[PDB]
C-alpha cells in the first residue's frame, strides 16, 4: 500500500526552524520563532513551574484520569485570571472550564462544540492573518467572513474601517477578537475602543470569541483581560479559548482551555455538557502535567507571586529589546522613523519587510525572519541585535 | 445561542464510575474499571516512574516541542518493544514511529492516515466487540467489515470460524487484530495459530493493523508480542498502534504510539511524513510529559529493568486473583465450573452475566460491573473477594 506514497515537508513551522538547524554558518540568528529568550540566548524554564513540579512529585499518589473538569483549581484559576478575581460571572457561577491541548485545540473545541450544538452560521475573523483561525471552522464546517483589522498611516488602528466591515455581521454570528497582541501589527484597541465595540456587539447580537494566547504579554496580567472583561460585563454569552503554553513556558506541554459562559448557572451547564462530549467525540483524553503545573502555581499565593513576578521579567526584557532594536537601526544607518516599533504589543515586532527582503535576510546574512515580515523581538539580546540591524539596514 | 442546547450525559465511562461514587452505600465494590489496584485498594503509581520523574525534574533545562518523533529514544524504544532487540526490521530501519493521544489517539491516527493516503477500502473488525473500533473508521471514511472472533462450548478459540469469516477480505483490506488479552473473551491466539494466520494473511494480500494496549499483561512482555512478531517475519507492511498507559499506570499523562512499517528504508520515510502531517492536521502538539517518563524508563537498563519488575508483579497479583476469584464462587455454592476464567489473559474475566444478572449486581448488591459483563479481576483484593462471589452466586 505504501508504495505510491507521496512525500510532504514544507510546513514552514518545522521547516524555518529545522532548516535553521542545519543552517552550517557562523553568527545566525533567529528571529522566526515564539518563544522567550533571556539574555545568554537560552529558553529557560520557569522556575516557578519547577519549583510546582516538585510539590507534584511528593504529592501525587495517582495517576488517574478526574475528567475534562477533574483538576481542582484549574478551572477556578483560569476564570479568576480571566473575569477577575469577585467578578460577578464567577459569582453568579455562568462560566465552565475544560481542558484542552495546546492552543488551536481551544478553538477547535469551541468550534467543534459551536457546529454540533448550535444554530451559528457564520464566524467573522480578522484580515490580514495568518490563515491558520480559518481553517479550523471550516473542518467543523462553519463558513468564516473576514473583517478589516489593519493600520493607518500614522501607524494607528483604522478602527472605522473596522466598524465598517463588521457593519453585515449578521445576529447569531461569531466574531473573533484577539485579546491581547495582535498579530499582525501588534495593535490592539484602546479601552474606550473595546466599550464601542462590546456595545455594538450586544447591540447587534453577535456571540463572540475570544482567542488568548499571550495574556500577560501586552501591559499587564489584570490589564491585557481590560478588553475581554469589557464585553462580559453585559454580555449573556461567550466563549473563550485560553492557552498557557506561552505565559507558562510549558510550550511543549501543550496545556489549552476552553471557557464557556453562558446567560445562568443551569444553562451553561446544560451546554457544557455537550462541550464536554464533543470532546471525549475526538482527541481523546487531554495531557493532564500541564494541567497541573498551571493549577499548583495559580492556586496557591506564594507561587502564584513568583511567576506573577517572572513573566513581568520576561515583558520588561522584550519591551527594553524594542527600544535597543529601534535605536541601533538609527544610528546603524536607517532612515526610516521606526518609533512605532515601541508601542507594539507583545513578542513580536513589524516594520513590514518585504517577502523578499525577508528572504535575502535569510539566504544572505543568517538572520532568519517569518516569510511574511513577524520578527521575534524576544530573541534579540545585546549581543546578536548589532550585527542583525546591519543585516536589516542592508537589505534596504 | 446556547438556551435550546440540549444535555448529553449517559455515556458509561464517567458514568459507571462516578455513579459509583455518589452510590451512598456500604461494601460497595468497583469492578467496571479499567486500572490496576493494589492489594489494599489503591491505584499506585509505579516506582519506576516516580524515579523517572525525578530524573527529569532535575535535567530538563528546556520545555521545548523537539516534533512528533523528536523525544529521543521514544521511538527506538517502543520498536524495541514490538519486534524485539536485533529484529530484522529495526536494523533495516523499516519501522518509523510517531507520539499520539492515550490508547484511541493511535488507532485514529492509523485511520486518518490510511485514508488520506491508501486506496484501502474496508476495514475487518473482530465481532463481538465493544463498537469502539467501528466508530474511528467511520469518521475517517472507511468502510468497516467484521470477523467471526469467539469462543466455542470448550471455552477455547472457534479457530476455524474465525478463518471462515475472513475468507471474502480482499487484498488491499485492512484486518484489526488484538496483539493480546482479547476483550471480550480474553482468548489469544496460540503461537501455532498466529503463524498460520500471518501466512493467510501475506497469501491473501491484507494490510493487517495491531492494536497493543495491554502488552505485557497476558504472558509476559516478550511473549505477548510473539503474534505480532510472527507476522512481521514474512510481511512487507502493517501497522502498529500502541498505548502506554495501561503497562505504565501513566493512566491520566495519555501516551500512546502509532508505528508505521514499510518495505525499505525509503519507502516508509516517505509515508511516515504523510502521517506525521495528518498528525499536524488535527489534534495539534501531543503531550510530552508521558512520553519523556517512558522514554526514560526504557533507554536506561537500570529503571528498565525496575518497571519490568512491576509488571510483572501487577500480572501475578492478578493471575493469583484469578485462582482465588473460581474458589471462593466454588465454595460459595456456584455449580457451573468456573475452571475457564484461570486461562483468560490480561485484567478482565468473563464469566458470561446476563444484561440482567449485571444490573441486578448494581442495584441489589452494589457491585458495579460493566453492563456486558467483563469484571476487572484487578480490582479484586483478599478482603472484597469473598462478599464479591456472595453476590455473584446469589444473581447467577
Amino acid at each position: 500500500m505504501f508504495e505510491n506514497i507521496t512525500a510532504a515537508p514544507a510546513d514552514p513551522i518545522y521547516g524555518l526552524a529545522d532548516l535553521f538547524r542545519a543552517d552550517e554558518r557562523p553568527g545566525k540568528i533567529n528571529l522566526g520563532l515564539a518563544l522567550y529568550y533571556d539574555e545568554t540566548g537560552k529558553i529557560p524554564v520557569l522556575t516557578s513551574v519547577k519549583k510546582a513540579e516538585q510539590y507534584l512529585l511528593e504529592n501525587e499518589t495517582t495517576k488517574l484520569y478526574l475528567g475534562i473538569d477533574g483538576i481542582p483549581e484549574f478551572g477556578r484559576c483560569t476564570q479568576e485570571l480571566l473575569f477577575g478575581k469577585g467578578s460577578a460571572l464567577i459569582n453568579d457561577k455562568r462560566a465552565r472550564t475544560a481542558q484542552t491541548p495546546g492552543g488551536h485545540g481551544a478553538l477547535r473545541v469551541a468550534a467543534d462544540f459551536l457546529a454540533k450544538n448550535t444554530s451559528v452560521k457564520r464566524v467573522w475573523v480578522y484580515n490580514p492573518s495568518s490563515n491558520c483561525s480559518k481553517s479550523v471552522f471550516n473542518s467543523a464546517g462553519l463558513e468564516v467572513r473576514e473583517y478589516a483589522y489593519y493600520d493607518a498611516e500614522n501607524h494607528t488602528l483604522d478602527f472605522d474601517a473596522l466598524i465598517n466591515s463588521l457593519n453585515e455581521a449578521q445576529a447569531g454570528d461569531v466574531v473573533l477578537f484577539t485579546g491581547c497582541c495582535h498579530n499582525p501589527t501588534g495593535i490592539d484597541p484602546t479601552l474606550e475602543q473595546w466599550q464601542t465595540l462590546a456595545q455594538l456587539s450586544v447591540e447587534k447580537g453577535w456571540l463572540p470569541l475570544f482567542t488568548f494566547f499571550y495574556q500577560g504579554f501586552a501591559r499587564g496580567l489584570e490589564e491585557d483581560a481590560e478588553g475581554l472583561r469589557a464585553f462580559a460585563a453585559m454580555h449573556k454569552e461567550l466563549i473563550v479559548a485560553s492557552s498557557y503554553s506561552k505565559n507558562f513556558g510549558l510550550y511543549n506541554e501543550s496545556v489549552g482551555a476552553c471557557t464557556l459562559v453562558a446567560a445562568d448557572s443551569e444553562t451553561v451547564d446544560r451546554a457544557f455538557s455537550q462541550m464536554k462530549a464533543a470532546i471525549r467525540d475526538n482527541y481523546s483524553s487531554p495531557p493532564a502535567h500541564g494541567a497541573s503545573v498551571v493549577a499548583t502555581i495559580l492556586s496557591n499565593d506564594a507561587l502564584r507571586a513568583i511567576w506573577e513576578q517572572e513573566l513581568t521579567d520576561m515583558r520588561q526584557r522584550i519591551q527594553r529589546m524594542r527600544q535597543l532594536f529601534v535605536n541601533t537601526l538609527q544610528e546603524k544607518g536607517a532612515n526610516r522613523d521606526f518609533s512605532f516599533i515601541i508601542k507594539q504589543n507583545g513578542m513580536f515586532s513589524f516594520s513590514g519587510l518585504t517577502k523578499e527582503q525577508v528572504l535575502r535576510l535569510r539566504e544572505e546574512f543568517g538572520v532568519y525572519a517569518v516569510a511574511s515580515g513577524r520578527v521575534n523581538v524576544a530573541g534579540m539580546t545585546p549581543d546578536n541585535m548589532a550585527p542583525l540591524c546591519e543585516a536589516i539596514v542592508a537589505v534596504l
